C-alpha cells in the first residue's frame, strides 16, 4: 500500500499529540490544511484515511462506491452492537439486513401515504401538547423527541407511546445521553483508546449503561411479540423479522436470527428518533435567531397551505423558501460532521494512493456541507445557499447530510418527510418566542464530535 501523506505518529497513541479531542473536526481540518484534502491520521492505534471537501468525498463514496461500501468503527456503538445489526456491520450481513429493512419499512408505508398519514396525526398530537403549555417557557427537547420517536415506533413496535409513559421518557433520555457522549471530548478520546477506556470509570460507562438499557427494552418487546405472533399478519417490523427468521430456520448460514433482530430494530428506533429530533431542536434555535427568516416562512405557509388544512408533503413543491430554510438548517446543523466511518473492502487505488483491504475511511460530511466552492457563507445561517436569483429552490451537490454512495441513509425519505411536515405544521400554528433577544442567542454548537449538538435553550410557543 501507498497511503496518503500525514503527520508522523507515536506508538499506540498515534497522532494524539496533534489532535484536539474537544473538536476533532477542526483538528482534522487544521491537518488537512497542510497535507491535502486526502490524508492519513492515526486515532490511537487506528489508521484512518480522511477525506475533505465535496470532491474527495464524492470521488470515493460515489465514483468508487462498491470499494468504499465497507463500514469502519464507531467505538461507542460498537461496544453494544459488536458487528451485528444493519448499521454497524459489514459484508453479507449488512447487505441482507439492509435489503430487508428497506423492503419492510416500505411495506409499512414509508415513502407513501400510510406514513405521511401517521406523521400528520402525530404532528397533530404535538400541536395539542405545545398548545397545552399555554405559551409557558419550556425546553422543547422531549416534546420534539416524543413526537419524532412515535413515527418510527409505530413501525417497529406497532403503536405509538403515550406522551406521558415514563419508560418512554426514560428511553428517550438514554438515546439523547449516549448520542451526546459521542460528541464530547471524552467520547472522542474513546474513539482512540476504547480498548483501555471501556474498562475505566468515566462518562463512557454511563453511555454504555444507556445503550444496554435500550437493548434490554428491545429484547423485552421482541419476546412479547414472539408469543403473540401471527405469521400471516405482521403487525410491525419485529413481526416481519420474526416471520423471516421462521422461514430461515432451516438455513444455518442465515443472517436472520435474534441478535440481528434486536440490533437492527435498535438501529431504526435510535436513528429514527435522535437525528430528526436533534435537527428540529437546532432548527428552532436558528429560527428564533433569525426572526426575519421565520417570518418569510410563515408568509409562504399562510399563502400556499393556508391557516386551515394540515400541511402535506406534496406542498413542498410550491414552497421553495421553506425547503431552502430546512436544507440550510440541515447544512448548518451538520449532524454527523466526520460522517459515519467507512472502510475499503479490498485493495483500492484511489487518486495517487493505494489503500489496502480494511483501511478505515472518514468521509467528512461536515467539510462537504461547508465547502467554500459550493457555499458562499459556509459558517453562517443563510437560506439563500438554496435559492436562485429568481427565488426558486436550488439543489447543491454538496448537500450531503444523509451521505452518499452505497451506505447512504435509507431512512432519508422518511426524514425529509418528517422534517418538512413537523416544521411546516408547527409553524402553521405558532410563532417562536425566545426569552433572549436574537443578538444574544448562541447558535454555535455545544459539542462537536461524532455528532454536532445544539446548546440548551428554552422557548415559548405562542399562537399566530
Ligand atoms: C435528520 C435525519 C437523518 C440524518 C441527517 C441521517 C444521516 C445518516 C448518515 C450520515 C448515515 C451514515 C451513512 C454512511 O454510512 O455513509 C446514516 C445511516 C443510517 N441511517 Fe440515517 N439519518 C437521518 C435519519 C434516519 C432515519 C429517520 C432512520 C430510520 C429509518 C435512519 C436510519 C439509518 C440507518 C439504519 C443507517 C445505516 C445504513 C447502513 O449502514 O447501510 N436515519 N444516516
Ligand atoms: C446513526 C445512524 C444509525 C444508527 N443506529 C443506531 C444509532 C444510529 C445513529
Amino acid at each position: 500500500g501507498k497511503l496518503p501523506p500525514g503527520p508522523t505518529p507515536l506508538p499506540f497513541i498515534g497522532n494524539y499529540l496533534q489532535l484536539n479531542t474537544e473538536q476533532m473536526y477542526n483538528s482534522l481540518m487544521k491537518i488537512s490544511e497542510r497535507y491535502g484534502p486526502v490524508f492519513t491520521i492515526h486515532l490511537g492505534p487506528r489508521r484512518v484515511v480522511v477525506l475533505c471537501g465535496h470532491d474527495a468525498v464524492k470521488e470515493a463514496l460515489v465514483d468508487q462506491a462498491e470499494e468504499f461500501s465497507g463500514r469502519g468503527e464507531q467505538a461507542t456503538f460498537d461496544w453494544l452492537f459488536k458487528g451485528y445489526g444493519v448499521a454497524f456491520s459489514n459484508g453479507e450481513r449488512a447487505k441482507q439486513l439492509r435489503r430487508f429493512s428497506i423492503a419492510t419499512l416500505r411495506g409499512f408505508g414509508v415513502g407513501k401515504r400510510g406514513i405521511e398519514e401517521r406523521i400528520q396525526e402525530e404532528a397533530g398530537f404535538l400541536i395539542d401538547a405545545l398548545r397545552g403549555t399555554h405559551g409557558a417557557n419550556i425546553d422543547p427537547t422531549f416534546f420534539l423527541s416524543r413526537t419524532v420517536s412515535n413515527v418510527i415506533s409505530s413501525i417497529v413496535f406497532g403503536d405509538r407511546f403515550d406522551y406521558e409513559d415514563k419508560e418512554f421518557l426514560s428511553l428517550l433520555r438514554m438515546m439523547l445521553g449516549s448520542f451526546q457522549f459521542t460528541a464530547t471530548s471524552t467520547g472522542q478520546l474513546y474513539e482512540m483508546f476504547s480498548s483501555v477506556m471501556k474498562h475505566l470509570p468515566g462518562p463512557q460507562q454511563q453511555a454504555f449503561k444507556e445503550l444496554q438499557g435500550l437493548e434490554d427494552f428491545i429484547a423485552k418487546k421482541v419476546e412479547h411479540n414472539q408469543r403473540t405472533l401471527d405469521p400471516n399478519s405482521p403487525r410491525d417490523f419485529i413481526d416481519s423479522f420474526l416471520i423471516r427468521m421462521q422461514e430461515e430456520e432451516k438455513n444455518p448460514n442465515t443472517e436472520f436470527y435474534l441478535k440481528n433482530l434486536v440490533m437492527t430494530t435498535l438501529n431504526l428506533f435510535f436513528a429514527g428518533t435522535e437525528t430528526v429530533s436533534t435537527t428540529l431542536r437546532y432548527g428552532f434555535l436558528l429560527l428564533m435567531k433569525h426572526p426575519e427568516v421565520e417570518a418569510k416562512v410563515h408568509e409562504e405557509i399562510d399563502r400556499v397551505i393556508g391557516k386551515n388544512r394540515q400541511p402535506k408533503f406534496e406542498d413542498r413543491a410550491k414552497m421553495p423558501y421553506t425547503e431552502a430554510v430546512i436544507h440550510e438548517i440541515q447544512r448548518f446543523g451538520d449532524m454527523l460532521p466526520m460522517g459515519l466511518a467507512h472502510r475499503v473492502n479490498k485493495d483500492t487505488k484511489f487518486r495517487d494512493f493505494f489503500l489496502p483491504k480494511g483501511t478505515e475511511v472518514f468521509p467528512m460530511l461536515g467539510s462537504v456541507l461547508r465547502d467554500p466552492r459550493f457555499f458562499s457563507n459556509p459558517r453562517d445561517f443563510n437560506p439563500q445557499h438554496f435559492l436562485d436569483k429568481k427565488g426558486q429552490f436550488k439543489k447543491s451537490d454538496a448537500f450531503v447530510p444523509f451521505s452518499i454512495g452505497k451506505r447512504y441513509c435509507f431512512g432519508e425519505g422518511l426524514a425529509r418527510m418528517e422534517l418538512f411536515l413537523f416544521f411546516t405544521t408547527i409553524m402553521q400554528n405558532f410563532r417562536f418566542k425566545s426569552p433572549q433577544s436574537p443578538k444574544d442567542i448562541d447558535v454555535s454548537p455545544k459539542h462537536v464530535g461524532f455528532a454536532t449538538i445544539p446548546r440548551n435553550y428554552t422557548m415559548s410557543f405562542l399562537p399566530r
